[PDB]
């Protein structure tokens, strides 16, 4: 029993309205299982989502190796979540421990500048204000803990006009399920 | 770097059942292996009893870590809490797992506790309840661990509307430092 262990609880949807101003609700809690220190990054991802798309599909694998081959060019080509250029948001953590909790080891933070797109001080949620339908699509959330993801959630955020269900390819279950 | 392992769970927080019927839990695990390292796995399912005079049953999320810290073997929530265990009502085992090697294909051993109508779900880590009875209300969570440490768990109340009591997850700070 060692290293950290993160849980992250978010609905995998948010409907919003042109015009509405609102803010995601990702609740995360790191557990630190020794006294060693780490680093933590908690970072945003947005994805297009087509309008010829039935679904937008999550390549998890890839999430981890995102310079991959097959992640680069995914198959699922326009429909596809499996690799990214442009994060946008990071909030970043170091010298965090059992004793230096998440909040007090805050180190830096970066935001792409998108209109209406801010988020509050030492805070990991995003808000949208005065939102339209150019805000909406697939976006993640990935927390990264001495650099390898510990965890990560997805949220579509969308009109209900521009919405599309996001599935999660992942690989076969324990069960051996797919 | 990018190693070790990673397991996802997923699974209703609630089945409620009417006595006499048959069902199965839903649970599903996911487990993606990093590298090439052999590990060990184990999926262990523990029941909670939830007392009638309980508001509401109470997991302290740090004491699964450590269920031996004293605060964890003797929780101040009266009966009414999930922090420590004797008993596992049932432990599937897997040994010599890897990516190449994975979880179905390392499965090893498994036990479950002599308990009416209860039983393992054929290569399966779902628990079935046949003819189901009061007697199995309570609060089951479910917990994998890797190497001995525990890499995901969840939790399911499972009962009669009668018995049904909330189960809220009590856990420290979040990283904003708001619980």
């Amino acid at each position: 029993v060692r290293g950290v262990t993160v849980r992250m609880e978010t609905p995998e949807a948010i409907l919003f309205s042109p015009g509405e101003t609102f803010s995601t609700n990702v609740s995360i809690h790191a557990i630190a299982h020794d006294d060693q220190t780490y680093s933590m990054d908690v970072v945003w991802l947005r994805f297009d989502v087509p309008t010829s798309c039935a679904e937008m599909r999550i390549y998890e694998s890839c999430l981890y190796h995102p310079q991959l081959p097959e992640c680069l060019s995914p198959a699922d080509a326009p429909c596809a979540a499996s690799t990214w250029t442009s994060r946008l948001a990071v909030r970043s953590y170091a010298g965090c421990s059992r004793t230096n909790p998440p909040p007090r080891c805050s180190a830096e933070a970066h935001m792409e500048p998108v209109p209406g797109l801010a988020w509050q001080a030492a805070s990991v949620n995003l808000e949208f204000r005065d939102a339209s339908p150019q805000h909406s699509g697939l976006y993640l959330c990935v927390v990264y803990v001495n650099d390898h993801i510990h965890a990560w959630g997805h949220i579509t955020i969308s009109t209900a006009a521009q919405y599309r269900n996001a599935v999660v390819e992942q690989p076969l279950d324990i069960e051996g399920r797919g």
